[PDB]
């Protein structure tokens, strides 16, 4: 709002619900329910607002600089709404735009892409940098997805697989550099 410039807000009587280890970084913005597990990282210039519906973000997963998080308010025609669920050990890249989608867990999300309401991305997915996920659209388990609007290219390469994991490592890793520096 114009007076209220925390970085973890309120929106009526929600506010964010923090786990252990988290870091948000004090540039930016997070709103109302939004549900931030162990060994989450909030990097620079992000905005996560859970107003109208809530953003839950599972444990080690890193959402990168200059994201934007929304949902879909909850109305006659869609009583749920599109909340906002992602799960472990994913890697939500920098400038992502994530809107009312179910993200599984170990899913690295390139740089600048987007994923729209009602998405679902299975476990252990790649997407490249810049790509579109249309609204409703499922992505299955094990491949690599890009385009404007996303294809499926080709299975995940075992190493890729991997890497996965080991982006959503680094990324815990490099957070706790940043807290490490708080501590001191
Ligand atoms: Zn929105």
């Amino acid at each position: 709002s114009n007076a209220m410039s925390d970085t973890l807000r309120p929106y009526k009587n929600l506010f964010p619900g923090i786990g252990q280890r988290v870091m948000i970084d004090t540039s930016s913005v997070v709103i109302g329910d939004v549900r931030l597990a162990d060994d989450v990282g909030i990097w620079p210039l992000v905005v996560i607002r859970g107003d109208v519906n809530y953003v839950a973000i599972g444990a080690r997963t890193n959402i990168q600089d200059g994201s934007v998080l929304h949902v879909t308010h909850k109305s006659s025609s869609n009583p749920h709404g599109n909340p906002l669920i992602i799960g472990e050990d994913v890697t939500v890249g920098h400038k992502v735009m994530l809107h009312g989608c179910t993200i599984g867990n170990r899913v690295l999300v390139g740089m600048g892409s987007i994923v729209l309401d009602g998405a679902i991305i299975e476990d252990d997915v790649m997407i490249g940098a810049g790509s579109l996920v249309p609204q409703h659209k499922r992505l299955e388990s094990g491949y690599l997805y890009l385009g404007s609007p996303v294809k499926q290219i080709r299975p995940l390469s075992d190493a890729e697989r991997s890497g996965l994991q080991y982006s959503a490592n680094n990324y815990v890793k490099w957070k706790d550099d940043y807290l490490s520096q708080d501590n001191h």
